[PDB]
């Protein structure tokens, strides 16, 4: 027990790929933002009693997150390092690499465990990003395309979007999205700050 279930990758990024700048996201999108919690956080109704999904992220990206809203409420978090010296938590697992996390959540949270996980995402970290674009149970990614070519120091690492990735990577349609979702999710281009961006899911075959 280590890869039963899937990853699913979540994030946000312009027609470039890229996802940030200094250390943070180069885009305010409080609407975008939403989305993020109530994908993350979703959880059927009849599970949502004893489960609760799992966030994994970068040391980086941990590190960016305001401490008003850190730790990701109502997900158990987990932040993947090599460098553990002091780093204060309240709980937050820690793991080494994306295996060693998933390792790490099987043995915490087993069918013995009061809580139970749901559904797994990568959250952030060009870095960790690229790990899981390399893992075998990674089948999804919850993209926000904003269609705008703004000025990124970090990119994503593999153009799924793209020709060359076309026959492995495919989007599904707004209704399966939703239907994954488990909520009603906005259709179409939102405009935000003068930019334009739209919510889409895009799937592998394992
Ligand atoms: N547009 C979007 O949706 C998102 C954008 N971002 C952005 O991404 C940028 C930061 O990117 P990046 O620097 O890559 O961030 P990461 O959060 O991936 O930082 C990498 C750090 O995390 C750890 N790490 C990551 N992958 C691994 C691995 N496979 N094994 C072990 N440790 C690993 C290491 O920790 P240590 O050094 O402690 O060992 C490494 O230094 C910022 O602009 C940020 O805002 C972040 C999330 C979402
Ligand atoms: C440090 O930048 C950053 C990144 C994320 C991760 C994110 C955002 N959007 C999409 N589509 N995918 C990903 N992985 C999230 C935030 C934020 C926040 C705050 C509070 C939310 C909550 O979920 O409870 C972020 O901060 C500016």
């Amino acid at each position: 027990m280590n890869q039963q279930k899937s990853l699913t990758l979540i994030v946000a990024l312009t027609t470039s790929y890229g996802i940030g700048r200094s250390n943070s996201l180069p885009w305010k999108l409080k609407k975008e933002i939403s989305y993020f919690k109530r994908v993350t956080s979703f959880v059927p109704t009849f599970d949502s009693f004893e489960s609760m999904n799992v966030v994994l992220m970068g040391r980086k990206t941990w590190e960016s997150i305001p401490l008003q809203f850190r730790p990701l409420k109502g997900r158990i978090n987990v932040v993947i390092t090599r460098n553990e010296s002091l780093d204060l938590g309240n709980g937050i697992h820690s793991a080494k690499s994306l295996d060693h996390a998933l390792e790490l959540l099987y043995r915490t949270y087993g069918s013995e465990s009061s809580v139970q996980i749901n559904r797994i995402f990568v959250i952030g970290g060009a870095q960790l990003y690229k790990a899981a674009m390399d893992h075998p149970k990674l089948d999804r990614i919850m993209a926000t395309i904003i269609y705008k070519d703004i000025h990124c120091d970090v990119f994503f690492p593999l153009k799924f979007r793209d020709k060359e990735w076309s026959s492995v990577w495919k989007k599904e349609k707004h209704s399966d999205l939703e239907s994954w979702v488990g909520t009603k999710v906005p259709h179409g281009k939102i405009n935000e700050d003068g930019f334009d961006y739209e919510f889409e899911m895009w799937t592998r075959d394992l």
